[PDB]
DNA sequence: CCGACGTCGCATCAGC
DNA sequence: GCTGATGCGA
DNA sequence: GTCGG
């Protein structure tokens, strides 16, 4: 890409102060920053230049003119070189291993694989999982990887009930051409924001793609939300596909327009999109949209029929899904 | 200058 | 057990 | 770290 080595740069630093100063602001200034420059459609020559864009203020100029010159940056050099900040960086590599939970490990001397490895019994569950398969989950998914999950996933799911809709969202609903994961949003008439007129609408699906060997192992569960794990069926003597990361998001069928924007994402999209809600009076979750009243207060949700009419009310123009990979 | 910064599901824990 | 952070994830 | 009132 145009500017990679500057939106590398901006990454690391943002995953510099999520995981190591905890400081989830900057984390997102950082990542608002990089996005922004990636779209920007010249090689940028200066901060100066890069200064003009929204999210990119006075500092990341400097440092993109420290990068410029010399083709890296001090402050990143510095951090690499600090083994307190390199473990943290490591070990939130793992599903389920979040900054706290890194900075708890390296105070106890877990600090590498090996480490990790050897205190299976110090980690919870989501952990334990995250470690199985570490090497997996760094692994990307072409996208004809991707179509035979979504083959698997909506034909088992038309088998417990044909009246459920699995649609795929995440970045293969904005046409990527590989995905890190696979994001299945689920809706069934029994579940609206009126009534939950049937139980284990979720647990059903779940239990099916278990039994039929797909889904592998579970993160997490409640009756909404499935964060779990699933892997492609491999062919006489073939070597296993790897283990992938599925999430599963069951809405209920009326607010699907809402649901759907949000699973979509990407998730920077969603946050500059909602920001934009706020300055515009609305605030949007994967549910509804509502207005703010002078309160500041949520009032009630307004109709919605389409992805357009959330994009309506903000003022924004329709964006397509594979335009909305920020 | 400085308050706001997206929103929320599930797991875990503390306090009652 | 419940309720409200907090952590970590989408 | 950046933005907007
Ligand atoms: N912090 C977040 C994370 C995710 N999301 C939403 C948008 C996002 O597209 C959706 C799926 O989360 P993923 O982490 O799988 O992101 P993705 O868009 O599918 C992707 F491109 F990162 P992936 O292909 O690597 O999974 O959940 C969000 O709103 N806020
Ligand atoms: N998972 C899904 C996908 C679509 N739908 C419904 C919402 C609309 O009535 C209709 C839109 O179809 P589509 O947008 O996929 O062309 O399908 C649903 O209820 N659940
Ligand atoms: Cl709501
Ligand atoms: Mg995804
Ligand atoms: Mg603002
Ligand atoms: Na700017
Ligand atoms: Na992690
Ligand atoms: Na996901």
């Amino acid at each position: 890409t145009l500017n990679g080595g500057i939106t590398d740069m901006l990454t690391e630093l943002a995953n510099f102060e999520k995981n190591v100063s905890q400081a989830i602001h900057k984390y997102n200034a950082y990542r608002k920053a990089a996005s922004v420059i990636a779209k920007y459609p010249h090689k940028i020559k200066s901060g100066a230049e890069a200064k003009k864009l929204p999210g990119v203020g006075t500092k990341i100029l400097e440092k993109i003119d420290e990068f410029l010159a010399t083709g890296k940056l001090r402050k990143l050099e510095k951090i690499r070189q600090d083994d307190t900040s390199s473990s943290i960086n490591f070990l939130t590599r793992v599903s389920g291993i979040g900054p706290s939970a890194a900075r708890k490990f390296v105070d106890e001397g877990i600090k590498t694989l090996e480490d990790l490895r050897k205190n299976e019994d110090k980690l919870n569950h989501h952990q334990r999982i995250g470690l199985k398969y570490f090497g997996d989950f760094e692994k990307r998914i072409p996208r004809e990887e991707m179509l035979q999950m979504q083959d698997i996933v909506l034909n088992e799911v038309k088998k417990v009930d044909s009246e459920y809709i699995a649609t795929v969202c995440g970045s293969f609903r904005r046409g990527a051409e590989s995905s890190g994961d696979m994001d299945v949003l689920l809706t069934h008439p029994s579940f609206t924001s009126e009534s939950t007129k049937q139980p284990k609408l979720l647990h059903q699906v779940v239990e099916q793609l278990q039994k039929v060997h797909f889904i592998t192992d579970t993160l997490s569960k409640g009756e909404t939300k499935f964060m779990g794990v699933c892997q492609l069926p491999s062919k006489n003597d073939e070597k296993e596909y790897p283990h992938r990361r599925i999430d599963i998001r069951l809405i209920p069928k009326d607010q699907y327009y809402c649901g759907v924007l949000y699973f979509t994402g990407s998730d920077i999209f969603n946050k500059n999109m909602r920001a934009h809600a706020l300055e515009k009076g609305f605030t949007i979750n994967e549910y509804t949209i509502r207005p703010l009243g002078v309160t500041g207060v949520a009032g009630e949700p307004l109709p919605v029929d389409s992805e357009k009419d959330i994009f309506d009310y903000i003022q924004w123009k329709y964006r397509e899904p594979k335009d909305r990979s920020e």
